């Protein structure tokens, strides 16, 4: 439930603020003063994507309209907090992905642009896409397709092309590019783990549960449950 | 030509603001309220490079002085919008590169630093270079020589060394380093460099050559050739 | 000495402000108005990590708390300045690393998180760790151990894991990752641009890792590892 | 009625933005991009009351909650634009009071604090009262009762005590104090108070009375009368 | 000359910065890095009138266009710095009125709105008029007529009506209102000194070199060289 | 005691933050995260006097320099808090003056300028004097002498001249001017709203000045002066 992840987050925030006086204001502003995940998420995103030309107050108006028109966007977020939570040894707090992980922020921001790109509000989608790249150093074309339970660990330098597909429970590290030389982008299936720096190019298939070596340059489809590594990548 | 690009850009901004109420203010303050490309660009770049210590208002004075001093800088920008637009079917509006692409922004901010360095105003050149690296995550030394018709698509992690040169119509993708092992690469016109490529040393990359993603280029590459691999060999 | 490096910085800032009118304000605010490196460094760092939710005035309180508690943090900063200075003919001024190099800023910022982490103030360490990623495009777990004379040249995309150890005088370029399949990089080493060093493995003193290498096996002292996967070359 | 005022306001903003390129962004972000009076007002008031500690984004949440909770607040605002517009020939646009008059802003910010005080959220009421005093230089205690059709022309230095009441269609000018020597004034409808006037004590100021500039009112004033002087006598 | 007042100001700034390290940045930003009075004045005004909706960068664009279209506006400023300079015992520095006096800033800002009101750019004039009131607590209707050598000492609460006239070398203190009950506003002649809190109402004449008591309520014309005081004011 | 008033403030802030979710952040930033009144006061003041040219982080350095040099400045602040508290049934919390009353902020800000003025750092005193006018609509020359237990209620439009002297426990309302045709206001006095006291003249202990009065002649102890011009009434 969005309300159960939200419950853990609220309870954690209360504690964390009691233990860290220098951060209490922060916990109250992002979480404790909000009523639900969307309120906290939109407050967080408006502030992070904010700039001199489009202030946090104006960015938030945009994000809230999107959450109001399609509430499931928020649900995708709760599913994303959960995934990083146990697909990451160290992340034990539910509030950690929500508050600090730029890959998480990048994905949730992207979901906003995707909804917008589907409403044919492309100028708005392109504006956000690029502010997402400036703030988080993640560039996902609004038209790309991405499922839930997604993890962009560290995230710096991740580039996802216009025709890319990313299924559920995929994990992507820093420096990964999904791109090409119509469909000229990868179709990364369920559960795939992509190592740091890997460049996946072409309308090729990366089968469910496959693993990609760090720095690979994958050009040929990768079988399900297989490991692809090397430049160019071979099944290993 | 500036006037045509600018006019196309202006006509676009009008229709776009008309169709997207939420961005109307953005279109008006970045483009519509300005009279020429120079004013729109210096407005955007100052705001994107601004920080608490050097606010947009103060950085705009620097940018303006450079534009008033060397007007051809704005030209190179006009040529870059042109390239990006055509050389990337995806981009289908004159105003997109101006408004949204950080690679484009980083190059134009760079042309400003290059001028400052050529005028012996290095502390200013250095400050900007690094603010450019913070904003757009593109680090181009000010003494690097770069032509026009340049495309830094995505751009994250690009690093260009001090003695590098980049001729016209070159396209560079994310994570590309032009650096050392004169100690940096010389990229001739029409070269396409793939994502992640590391090109090391004062070596020649011939015109219209293609560099594969993640390659590590150590020896010269032949014009029209294709280099891929770690080390890069010809394929 | 922190007082030595500081004197050099003040002499330079005074002339730099003299020669560039449009930047004099900047030199006075970061350097000349302060009385020591700690004051300049905390001001610079608070301002760069600042955001709408936690402004510079608030972040500085945190950094100053740390510097007051452990003054040696500032000493490591003075040591890292020389390194980027001597280890790089491309940088000649003492104040250049302090003022403009994001890799340097990311390292000094990390040192603050590392101290907090060790005081068990982990939420503050995590908050900063991630603001460091946003501001400088560098992600170093506060638990990582990093000695001094460190140089993060260009820095973009550098990622260092929770159990990584980086000894003295190491240099690390853009796109470098130290983590798991975390690394132990001995003194004087380095990790060339785009290289990924993965696994509980050791990189010997003065070894060299080649651009875009993928290191999975230990690397010998003074050895040059390169390739995907890395091979002694 | 809100819908007519709002629609008039919107039609005005369109033409104005059309005629003044430099303010087009302002008109779009304050009015044009919003769907109702509530959104435009909460946007303006949050931005005008914002400070480094409580940014516009955070103050807007408070304002929104109050508007969603007690919708009639926005109404009183609509009635105040109406008054000002007509009761001051100088003002000749529905949008001017909304956009430019700080007296109008201070009253609407006040209605928010009054609601918060009535909901026993005093620390919030107190915070705003004082931020209102900083922004607009108008200090209205939150427990003061104020009707609609109110005009605070110029408004600088206005101070309204805790037990004050102000009925409909009252106009108050700069430097006016409604305070003590229940300990504050009761201003009936239609009263016009001149600049600098100090009205002290729980005394009645009858409907449609006129108070001269710089007067000091200590005894009750008769309806339709005119009080002027220090002390004020009837003239 | 605008260039001589500017010369004193520049030289003073250089010294003042050398003597006050904690303010050096300020002296460099407002004065020393600028080439002329207009550059320094517009930088100062854009920053002071700035707000979340219209940032200093955008306000400055407006002010610079005005100075470019009518450079004499700047000259009026130099004449104003001079007047406060010796019509005020304590003010010995030329840079003091320029940098710190809100009445001075208020007047110079007003001159911008007056030029704009004459170009029929009323929405812009009204916007500035009111931001001037918010920042400096001075409200001068753009249509009012005001000469040079003007001093708004302290300035808080000064209100100047739409049809008011203020001639050269007039001095006005805090709390002064020029207003009314067509011409329904005062015509304050050359050299008049108006005490704090005085309310001058009606299309009445205040003769050159007259003096107005603090807190007066002037309703009848005041003779040249005379003193008016009281509520209502009498010639005394 | 500053420690007494501080304890009261912390107890209140803790409950206030408890009862109002939308303001908890504010209470933690101004009060709870700090360890004493000086920390809270400088944070509050730096933030209110901040502007694009001199941000809060920069103004705080100046205030802290002053508080470090003359800790007693903070003691006068604690004393002024009680005054607004006891001298006003409309204010009941110790933290209300510290948090929300601009007259109080203007007074404490002035004290900083007064100290600088006396250290001969007049440009800094003048800069602040005028930022105080912009932020709080109060203009007090740094050279003015003002004792403690001072209450500037509502404050708007208050103007105090260079040679003015205000002793202890005085209360001054909005629109008040102390200057020349500067005043000497003895202990416990006051100056009602809109009153203008002009000339090198004396206002006696516990005297009362009526709203909009124009005082030109000395006023006797316990006397009530009112009128334009003021007359003993
Ligand atoms: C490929 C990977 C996923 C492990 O998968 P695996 O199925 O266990 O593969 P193995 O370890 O069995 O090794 C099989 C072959 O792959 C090679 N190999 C492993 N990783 C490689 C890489 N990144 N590039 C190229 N070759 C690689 C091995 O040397 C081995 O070769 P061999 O058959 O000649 O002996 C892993 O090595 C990797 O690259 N992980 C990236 C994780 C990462 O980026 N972490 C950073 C954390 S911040
Ligand atoms: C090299 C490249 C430019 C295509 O060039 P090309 O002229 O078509 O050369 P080819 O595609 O015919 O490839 C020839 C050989 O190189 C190999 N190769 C291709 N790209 C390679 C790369 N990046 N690294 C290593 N080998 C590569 C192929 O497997 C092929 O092998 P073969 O010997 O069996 O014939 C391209 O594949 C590439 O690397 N593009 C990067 C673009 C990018 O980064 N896009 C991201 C967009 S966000
Ligand atoms: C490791 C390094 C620092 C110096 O290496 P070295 O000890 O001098 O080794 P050499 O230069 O003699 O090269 C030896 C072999 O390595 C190969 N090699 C070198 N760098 C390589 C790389 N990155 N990937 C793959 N092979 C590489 C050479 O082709 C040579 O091949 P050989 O066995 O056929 O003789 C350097 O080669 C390198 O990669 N530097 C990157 C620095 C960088 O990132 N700069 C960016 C500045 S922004
Ligand atoms: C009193 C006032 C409202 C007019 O009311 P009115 O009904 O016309 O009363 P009158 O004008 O006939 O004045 C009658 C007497 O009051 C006196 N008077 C008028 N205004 C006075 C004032 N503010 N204080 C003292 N006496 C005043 C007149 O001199 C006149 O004297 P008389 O006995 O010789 O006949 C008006 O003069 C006034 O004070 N207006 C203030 C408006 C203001 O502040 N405007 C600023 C706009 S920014
Ligand atoms: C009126 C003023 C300008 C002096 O002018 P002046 O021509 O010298 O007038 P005089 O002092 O000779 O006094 C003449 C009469 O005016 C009266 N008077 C003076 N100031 C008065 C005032 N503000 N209100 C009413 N009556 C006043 C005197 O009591 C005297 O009356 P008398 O003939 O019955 O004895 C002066 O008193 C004043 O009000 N100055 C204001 C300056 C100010 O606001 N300073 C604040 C600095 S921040
Ligand atoms: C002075 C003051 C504090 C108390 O005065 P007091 O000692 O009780 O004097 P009194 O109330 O007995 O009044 C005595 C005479 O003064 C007159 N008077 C009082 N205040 C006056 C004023 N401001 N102007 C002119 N005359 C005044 C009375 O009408 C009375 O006249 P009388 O001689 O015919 O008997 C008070 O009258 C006053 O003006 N307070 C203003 C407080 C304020 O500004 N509050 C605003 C809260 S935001």
């Amino acid at each position: 439930m969005t309300l159960d992840v939200w419950q853990h987050i609220r309870q954690e925030a209360k504690e964390l603020a009691e233990n860290e006086p220098m951060l209490a204001s922060f916990f109250h502003s992002t979480i404790l003063k909000h009523q639900n995940l969307g309120g906290a998420l939109s407050y967080l995103l408006a502030n992070k994507l904010a700039n001199p030309i489009m202030p946090a107050i104006s960015l938030r108006e945009i994000i809230e309209e999107a959450y109001q028109s399609n509430p499931s966007i928020i649900d995708c977020a709760a599913c994303d907090i959960q995934a990083v939570r146990h697909r990451d040894p160290a992340v034990e707090l539910w509030s950690t992905p929500l508050l600090y992980l730029k890959g998480f922020h990048a994905i949730q921001s992207y979901r906003i642009t995707h909804y917008l790109w589907n409403q044919n509000r492309k100028s708005l989608a392109l504006y956000l896409q690029n502010q997402i790249s400036v703030a988080f150093d993640v560039d996902i074309h609004p038209a790309a397709k991405i499922g839930h339970g997604i993890m962009f660990d560290h995230a710096t330098g991740i580039v996802v092309g216009e025709t890319s597909v990313i299924e559920n429970d995929v994990s992507i590290l820093q420096g990964v590019t999904l791109g090409g030389t119509g469909d000229r982008h990868p179709k990364v299936r369920e559960g795939v783990m992509i190592g740091a720096g890997a460049k996946i190019l072409g309308n090729i298939e990366v089968g469910k549960y496959a693993k990609i070596g760090a720095n690979s340059v994958v050009l040929n489809p990768v079988p399900e449950y297989a490991t692809a590594a090397g430049v160019p990548a071979r099944i290993v």
